[PDB]
């Protein structure tokens, strides 16, 4: 039984390079995984100008790229957006589309997909007259490339309507999943990403209802720890809301990870845990596995002699604080759930202190106070660790958290001495406010804050 | 006579990748630039961790990289900082040094440099008993890498004291930069930086203070373009404050531009401008020149057939209002400078709208807020552009302005409203401060904003 376990590179954002690539095949292969599917949203030949052959250096660094996923055993799929301004119905579209998959077969790739994500569902004049409907042309030109590739073992199409938000009117009664379920060739996968773009949950009876109008098991585009969505977002948190009992319900899962490479380890390694999880999978268990390698990852003078280099290392402890304030769409992690409700309280409980309610505050606002000083021991022991390359994949991150945070305890310190003080508490008299840089810093300053 | 014109990558934060590198050689020689000095402050085997050999897959990277300097004539230069921990009087240390070295020779590099910027000038005990000062210790181990290495024909030498506000009492007087231009062999290059660390000006009379003490020309470490020491600060201004009149004074010079990458065709393109102007050159003209060639790298069907894939393109004037909101270290763009002096304006001024002056800000607060959309539409065309990468690379930067330039567009809109709304401005109420993502963003919309 043929499973596609891994990665689908298909967000909008920097695309990963030769480097972070080849990175990635090493630990799919090392994590049991074995699948790659190639579909960068910015690489102009993929989508936007999809028509355009790849140049000579375009050329080499597919070759490589190939010729290092087959060195890892990883299955690489090639994936071709042309849904934005093709013209099903043009015989000339339709060799352009297949000039383009020959060139890059040419480069050593075997396996194809056809995606038609994120497009106007509206088709041209031409187009009409010759198909009954859109899925109807999509199906059409799917099957022709299939075909023509000499019906590749592992080739995918994804739908217009690739979850269940994007059913119209809704998954069961879809006309468009129909039309998909009945034309597109057996050999075929059908991608989806369950109920939402982002889901929360991908429940079985959802995999069933969809199995159904398409008639087969899907492979899941999973976006759970995509983030191309919010430039101040970040998923370090475990593979979760997926049940075990959806693998023998499905021909796969591709994770559409974070765009920042090195924030994939804790969402690439717990997708292998789970699996690998012989049916039993617990996302809390799977975050401490993946924090324990993740922390591997981080890491003889005379008494008159230059002592070496050294830097207070990175702790298990800085790894669950960070994955906890860097979490999932839907929650973050305990650690920083907790210290935003601590926060909150405080801040609303501040009269108290402006008497067990007052030894309440006290002692609250002492351990948030704690806490933030461990956001920013992370931090510090972060910032001068051995892995440049892990660091500057998340510094922004990071730095913006602990940041806010340093402004957050100077804040619930001001409101402890209130009581002794009728000083004024100014965000700008704080440093991340006062001594911003850059034309921007000036102008913020102008703002009326306060 | 040989001059070394191009590129250091010597800043911390990420270091560029195989791809970035391979597109700056080629760069640089169809703009006749020819040095490249690899100098990553966060390549952990460059500094940090300087002893440690290259693995086989670092190895077979310098390779390709060494090979493609070489396929695209960039002299390819090779540093190492060991100055952190290095104890120059051990044998077994100076002998790790030479193996580093030997190894990325080995990779087919022949030019090398030995720098010893940003760190502790206090030696330790077994060095004291050796030489008379770090200067000694540091001239020692260079002079004999530099033999050992068969006296390469492009060898560099980065000083501790690399620029004037450096330097201990001066540069006249310095008995560290006396050391250096004594007992330095003269193959040597010296970098310098100029009179700080960032050179608003490098001038002529600096260059022949410091030339006097280190007893020749030195190559120009420029840090006009840099900005690793400000998370958001951006340089895409021209080269600037460096006459040609240094060229013949100087053995080259080697711009630290910005850390991401495609943010520094401005930065590379001036200063070949710069090196190829035949004793003259100006900044606004190189400038226009190099925003005009940046704006190339941004670039049937029948009726009833589906229209081919447009967006609407980048223009000069968005790129000369990106050029200035991120302009110089010591100065912002004309149109930046224009933009803060009108807000500064308009909010200094306020309360005549709180009868020729209530014209006068009603007319500039129109004006300005037509400079406000400029600034959205400048974000808007750059971000749905051909090459959506280069934005990709400045993002952060573009978003930040865009965002504090819209709550700015509305604090001025209030301000012209006071007479008629009696409603009150909430930065809370601000889509970039009120629709903050992350945990952060959470925290941050519990600060007292306004109170
Ligand atoms: C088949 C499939 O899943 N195709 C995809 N293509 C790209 F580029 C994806 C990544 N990003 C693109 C931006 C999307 O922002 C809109 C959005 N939708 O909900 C939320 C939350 N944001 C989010 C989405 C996750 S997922
Ligand atoms: C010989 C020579 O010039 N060597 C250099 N090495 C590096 F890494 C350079 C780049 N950066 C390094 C950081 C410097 O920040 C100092 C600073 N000032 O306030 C704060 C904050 N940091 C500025 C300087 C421009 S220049």
């Amino acid at each position: 039984r043929r499973f596609l376990c891994g990665v689908v590179e298909g967000f909008y954002g920097r695309p990963w390079v030769m480097e972070q690539r080849k990175e990635l095949f090493r630990r799919l292969q090392k994590w049991e995984l074995n699948t790659y599917l190639y579909a960068p949203k910015d690489d102009y030949k993929h989508r936007m100008f999809w028509r355009e052959m790849y140049s000579v250096e375009e050329a080499e660094q597919l070759m490589t790229l190939i010729s290092a996923a087959r060195e890892y055993e990883i299955e690489f799929i090639y994936a071709i957006s042309p849904g934005l301004d093709i013209t099903f119905s043009n015989p000339k579209e339709v060799s352009t589309l297949k000039r383009k998959l020959d060139q890059v077969s040419q480069f050593g790739c075997r396996s194809f997909a056809l995606l038609f994500d994120d497009i106007d569902h509206n088709m041209c004049a031409a187009d009409k007259e010759v198909f009954s409907s859109f899925a109807h042309a999509q199906v059409s030109i799917t099957n022709e490339i299939y075909q023509y590739l000499g019906e590749p073992e592992t080739f995918l199409f994804c739908p217009t309507e690739y979850c269940g938000t994007f059913c119209y009117p809704n998954v069961s009664q879809s006309p468009y999943l129909r039309t998909v379920g009945e034309k597109l060739l057996p050999g075929i996968e059908v991608l989806w990403t369950g109920p939402k773009v982002v889901s929360k949950e991908i429940p079985v009876e959802s995999i069933e209802e969809v199995s159904k109008i398409i008639k087969r098991a899907p492979v899941i585009w999973d976006n759970i720890h995509a983030n191309d969505y919010d430039q101040k977002r970040l998923f370090l948190g475990p593979y979760k809301g997926r049940s075990t009992e959806l693998i023998p319900r499905l021909k796969g899962v591709l994770t559409n990870p974070n765009c920042e490479f090195e924030a994939n380890y804790v969402a690439i390694h717990t997708l292998a845990t789970w699996y690998k999880s012989n049916m039993n999978y617990s996302p809390q268990m799977a975050l401490k596995l993946a924090l324990t390698e993740w922390l591997q990852e981080f890491g003889d003078p005379g008494p008159n002699e230059k002592p070496l280099y050294t830097a207070e290392p990175v702790t298990l402890e800085d790894l669950q604080l960070l994955a906890d304030l860097f979490y999932l769409p839907y929650e973050h992690g305990p650690k920083g759930a907790q210290m935003l409700r601590e926060f909150q309280w405080l801040r609303a409980n501040s009269s108290v202190v402006s008497s067990e309610k007052i030894e309440e505050w006290r002692s609250r606002a002492a351990k948030f106070e704690e806490m933030c000083g461990l956001v920013m021991g992370m931090f510090t022991r972060l910032s001068n660790c051995a892995n440049r390359t892990i660091l500057y994949d998340m510094y922004s991150y990071v730095w913006d958290i602990k940041s806010i945070m340093s402004m957050v305890k100077s804040f619930v310190q001001w409101l402890g001495e209130r009581s002794h003080s009728s000083a004024q508490f100014l965000i700008g008299d704080q440093e991340p406010w006062a001594f911003r840089g850059g034309l921007a810093g000036e102008f913020q300053r102008l703002l009326p804050i306060d």
